[PDB]
């Protein structure tokens, strides 16, 4: 006996052991007689267009694959259910919140973010840690990392950023010139690179790491009242890594090493589970925050803000069609319920045209009524109508246009957005320089340990070595000014490693 | 008060005058709280991206349209059931034809041939009349029109001569030159021709005409035993047709005649029928048939063939949303369930191909889980997995390969084909001449009278006079060998045409 | 002898009568050896899968669709030229209006609005009047009517009037109830449909209207200095419209006339050409102008704002394949080069996004290289990559992120955005009541004669009369509003036609 | 200095040192003034509409991907040319082989099977080596692999087989259940599993391996006599492997070591180079050969059959840009020029159809058109007309339909079929137990020495541990019937690793 995920066929031939199998039949329902041979005239004859039999199987077949997501393309998924344990009404009016017991149901993708489908498990990058709410107010979709921060903090750099991490567009190789020659133009990424590169950079699976939003997002109740906050899911298995040497012969190993785990926890029962907190920032403590407060590579210190509980995510079930479930889920940061709104982060304002203007490229235009991205759990009600593919009654006879005296769908006064007072010039505001080394140099120094540190080192030294030199120079100096000690223990293993 | 059609919306409403209207959502479920006015930055200021309400719509409604039908384009459709009444068991084991009495629910699609979505209804072109029957051995679909015969007997000239029946691809108009250029070529075009510039060419709605399936099809019983048959649905509501100077003038006063007559008609309980009957042809007649009994520009005359009746087809049901349930219809001549089989019919082998083809560009690869479409009567099991806008549970963990030890579904024995022995060269036959001329003169001399030829020849001189004068001639000569006052009737009107 | 649109291909032969007929190949370059005969077993035998002569055909014939576009769909296009005449260059930049005598490449589309690619040409209904400029600093859309107003003022109203104007959703019929439902619950419509139904309404073919950019635009100056401006093109040719009686007639009589129209006077060297004026307002005199001077529903009044010159646009090219060069043009309002400026207009906001959102869609990701869409006059260098159906060299192996010290394309700082400052909550302001009735009051008095009058309350009477008693009751009463002998006179008539 | 391929971007600057960078452009050809900073309200205000340099570039970044290709998916490609060395003009009339000296230019795609986009090169897999020749009769698709057979000799089993080399439908992992259940429930599996777990299973890069055509094909001179034929086209560098020790390690190190070492070789002018082959047979020799000469796993002996030489195929460019000239590379079995065409092969026949079908699906309606698949060399006239994405003059005015009088493309005699004579039942005939173990016995005795043989084993058991035990013993059979000894071994490999 082996693993359970090795046992699937098995066991779903056990579950089935009392009745008959189904007749094979052609996407139109018609039985098939045999369909291991070929209509030809004669033994040794040519293929008939009669064989629709092939053709129908064959078609399909040839349209199995659709495009892999831009970004965050190999993953593993699962479901389960979020809790409410802790009372939060005040900050927020969302139902999902409503009262301590109230749960919801939950769908989550973990994923990597530069390797395409094929791609190791194991390797240093981000992990994606996306997750679904299915509410009455409609979904919500918190599509959040590993991590509380960003390399870049203005979606115009985005395509960028992401072209510089993927593959050469002449040789299709991952180029470190094209990694390193972006990160040293752009030093606002010192604070997630350094996260990168230390020990969490590698995590041993899906189930020991957290999440975290990352954005400033606003929430809003009952009042009108608004504030600022960050939501955090941390680990309730712990926070666990793997070295480099045991991430690489895993990688060839067991290039599935994530997904593996992940199904294999849920089903022998083990099921992992994190705890939602959010940290609150006013109004006006919005306003005498030393950074920008919407600023995706700065945290808010837990000194000054502390983590405040609000509840439990479980992941308590596996996909039963991995491609139908956990291949085709589309999450949109622009799914907010009443309750929960953007802040003006920069780079969350790009997110709200993003996303779900690539799944109307890599799904469809009626991506939604796929089931697993359906609002099921609330009633949608509108004045669009069909596009390719339309699934369900596409809303009847009911009245298409607004307003109108026939009682088809009316706006909820209440779910107006909160209103923000702004003034300043329409124009493009230069935010490269804005404090790029500060909390870095905490993290440095305040929350690495010495071993640490010299790990820290050593990871990026190992994988800068391989650019060109005024491209080191470059990155060297902006490590510098993080700290001079951090620039040095960097510069003396590159001498070494440039021979 | 006015007709049923004109107060669908205020219908729609008494229907619901009971409820309170839904809440106005998002795609994504979230209530709206103002669909009338725009985010902007003051009331004389620029939108914001924040605005997800605006894109969400905005997004859909630009992605709304789809391709039209690349011929057959303008469509009226409802639906209802097929009832059987009499008994064909000795030549078909269908389970559509089981026992007298069986119901089966169909649905149906008029079209127009030529014009594209915004053409009028009362026009002079064939009819569509595509019936598709959901029988438990998956669906089958009926493809036929309102003539037994074609233009054409090769599916290689059928692009070509759509092309000559629509936009010149410069100028993008209708042009009689094309349209008189192929029909001259194409001699084997007589006899279709002839029943176009008829009086039957413009029927008085979807009504009063008659549906075939014009191709010889096979059908096989429960003995392995096999026959050729042709399908004919005869109007109860009784032939009836629309003179050249009515069908101009609703043209414009009502483009979409066809489309509110068969609505208005089913909505006030005149729930329009047709009567399915059969003709048989033996193995042994068709080897003995004087012309092609697969030759789809040919007839099986009554006298030797006569109309065995097999069932109703009524229409009793209007559709609620029109793009869901009549746009998105597809028909597939393969869709054949055991018992029913192709001829070698040339053009009918071409349509096993093009049909599914074409649908899976026009709505996408996985069509067939469109409601309309969908089986739903039969249970679909089998191999294929995955393709774009995938929408049930893409069957499951189920073991996607066969064979297999796991119990997936298995093929039927009793669904092969008859096996039919051919020989001869594999090579391209020239059904060029075939005879063109034999059953066109017969109709033109035995089945009209005399008024009816004089309107025939009135009909083709008044579309034929726009042509050049080496194509009149040509055509002209065509007429002539079917019989010599056929041609100096066309010839004296267009010489009176010319000046 | 005829028309030169219906010599057509008479023509193409004469022009190619010097050289041989071409070899006829597959699409992959083989040759053909026989196109009119399928290869089968034996002369009546089954169609093989081997004929991929067919197969190559017809799988294209089966993708010869796309969809239609979701408004404007019937349309004519032509090619040829602006011509600067006047100077403008104190206002705008632009390097189109660079010097008098500069020439530009340009392409023009004309439509209708709610018809789809079937319907009638002379019909009432707005004209589309769209022109693109290929500039040296890259393609320049204005995309107009031949109105300087619109419907409405608020781009979330838009899909909804669209649905108006067009199909039942469960009747797929036009529905006046729908229409004036929309119409009379926005009296913010009483302009344009002032228009819409006067002796306007239906323009004698294309050659016989102005054109109109109707939104209020930015021009910056050589200074950085900014105006508001609008754009008008009058026709040379006069203006001329076509009666109710003639309109319809027509209708059925040549769907296609502005077609035709257009080619035939092409074709004979009859020239079609309009003037382009601007008028300007400064950015004070935008403070003070008595209503919102970027409302859709308003003009600006000639005694005020004079017409000021600036060029001619000239028709002196037909296309050679219509489907390539004018159902495959897009334009996009957001192709503005540098020296104009989107205002802040609402409608147009709107605009900026929906165009190239539904291009992506109708004809794909990468639209902007296919050749009628490509700015072929300027130089297109980026860091945008991929994409379905990639046509050129990918832009080849060079740096595809930014910034790099690897010398790819660089940001010119000239082409920046003038900066204007704006103040004000970020919220949804309602626009529903800025002033509906002044400007057509003006219209209805000062414009218009008594003839005119009387035939606009005709043709009014002649729709409305079709909608329920409380919509009339409503529609009326908006009339009134306008002035008291404006509601009226259409109530009398209304009172007549319902018996 | 480090390889060729990381100084890509290097050398790209050095090449350009001459020129001004060019002015970043939106897609429309706009200059664009900053592309750093996104168009805000204020430094920490929200995002506007107006920045459509943001949206022009996220909406191109967001549809950047395609479907990857269904099987194959991960690969390499370069350039070079074909070149006649010899005379076979007795067997062949086709262009290219039409004297000696004679250059055709090509493109060759190197790919594994089963990887997806970022899979590892060095795995055991088979390898694809397709090669299209751009002739004066079109585009000629040569789609082979690296060994003359395959696993399975019906294209039914096809989707099959693939569907057991990949992931499993729920748990998204690589199954040996899968693998195994297949290839021990079809032992015709055994000649080319024997081949895959053998030294030649993970070949040194794609220079180091041979090509073979697999399918028997047909070939016809001037005459119009044909003879069936075999393509080998054998490596000039040598055959040279990696061992599953090394192959491992390669596979974390450098999962794209065939990328790399390809790119490498042609960088440094080290041009890898292949000869064609040639076996032929006569049809009178394929009446009396042993076994089913067009069965796919069966090779033809070479001491009856020898190899005869026809020219070199070299490499000697690398593309410029990967996505434009391999990603979207697509190859036609179907492509063939007059003088080669299909045998009835089972296999082969599918092939016709499932690639241009597919292709339609990845690249679009006119993949055909895509630089890359242009048939450049020949000259395309036909009567097909638009789709998505119609690249060129979408053959202008010309008729676009056949036959006319307007001088059109017309078919060329000289280029129809050979023609053949079949008889037979039109039925499914079973070929699961053609002679299964005969070529294989032969293979393991006769061709492997002591060593192999037991390495061969020892990568067998390797793989085969995973599955359950029903499935080992299964296979285990199937092998000892190729020869007991085989079977005994694996048995007494898999008896230890059983534990
Ligand atoms: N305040 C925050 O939101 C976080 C801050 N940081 C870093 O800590 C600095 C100071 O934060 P402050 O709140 O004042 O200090 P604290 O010491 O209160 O917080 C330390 C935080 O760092 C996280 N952490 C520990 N090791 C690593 C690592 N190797 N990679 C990434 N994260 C790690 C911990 O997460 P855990 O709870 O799992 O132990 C913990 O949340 C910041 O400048 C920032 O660099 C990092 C994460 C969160």
């Amino acid at each position: 006996n082996r693993d359970p995920a090795s046992d699937q066929m098995k066991h779903w031939k056990e579950q089935r052991a009392a009745q008959k199998p189904d007749v094979l039949t052609t996407g139109g329902g018609n039985p098939v007689g045999d369909k291991l041979n070929s209509l030809t005239v004669g033994p040794r004859g040519p293929l008939l267009v009669q064989d629709v039999v092939f053709t129908d199987e064959m078609a399909h077949f040839d349209r199995e694959r659709i495009p892999e997501r831009v970004v965050h393309a190999k993953g593993a998924g699962a479901f389960g259910y979020f809790e409410v344990t802790h009372d939060i009404t005040r900050y927020s009016k969302a139902k999902v919140f409503e009262h301590i017991g109230k749960r919801t149901p939950i769908a989550v993708r973990f994923s990597t973010v530069a390797g395409e489908s094929g791609s190791a498990d194991t390797v240093r990058d981000p992990r994606g840690f996306a997750v679904k709410f299915y509410t009455e107010d409609g979904n919500w979709d918190l599509v959040g990392n590993n991590t509380p921060i960003f390399f870049i903090r203005d979606a115009l750099l985005f395509p960028s950023f992401i072209h510089s991490q993927k593959r050469n567009p002449q040789t299709h190789l991952k180029d470190p010139d094209m990694v390193w020659d972006f990160w040293s133009l752009r030093p606002e990424s010192l604070h997630q690179v350094s996260f990168l590169f230390s020990d969490r950079g590698i995590p041993d699976g899906h189930r020991h790491m957290d999440g975290y939003g990352s954005h400033t997002f606003k929430l809003v109740n009952a009042d009108g009242e608004a504030v600022y906050c960050k939501f955090h899911y941390k680990t309730d298995q712990g926070i666990k890594n793997l070295s480099v040497e045991d991430a690489a012969r895993l990688a060839h190993e067991d290039p599935d090493y994530g997904l593996r785990d992940l199904f294999n926890a849920i089903a022998t029962g083990n099921y992992p589970s994190w705890t939602l907190y959010i940290q609150v920032m006013t109004f006006s403590e919005a306003e005498i925050f030393p950074f920008n407060p919407f600023d995706l590579t700065k945290v808010w210190p837990h000194g000054d803000y502390p983590l405040i509980p609000v509840g439990k995510l479980v992941l308590n079930r596996n996909p039963v069609n991995y491609f139908a479930e956990v291949e085709q889920l589309a999450f949109d940061p622009s799914n907010m319920p009443p309750g929960i709104e953007p802040s003006p982060d920069k780079m969350l304002q790009g997110r709200l045209f993003a996303y779900p203007d690539t799944h109307r490229h890599r799904l469809g235009p009626n991506y939604l009524q796929i089931p697993v991205n359906c609002p099921y759990r609330a009633r949608v009600a509108n004045y669009q109508r069909d596009g390719p593919m339309c699934m369900m009654d596409n809303q009847g006879g009911a009245p298409n246009y607004y307003p109108n005296s026939f009682s088809a769908p009316e706006h909820q006064p209440s779910a107006l957005e909160h209103r923000t007072h702004f003034s300043g010039d329409v124009q493009r505001f230069n935010s490269a320089n804005d404090d790029n080394v500060t909390q870095v140099r905490t993290f440095y120094l305040k929350v690495l340990n010495e071993e640490q540190r010299k790990r820290l080192c050593e990871n990026i030294a190992g994988h800068l070595k391989d650019a060109q030199l005024f491209i080191q120079k470059k990155a060297v100096k902006n490590f510098s000014d993080v700290h001079p000690e951090y620039g040095s223990r960097i510069q003396a293993l590159l001498d070494k490693y440039n021979e």
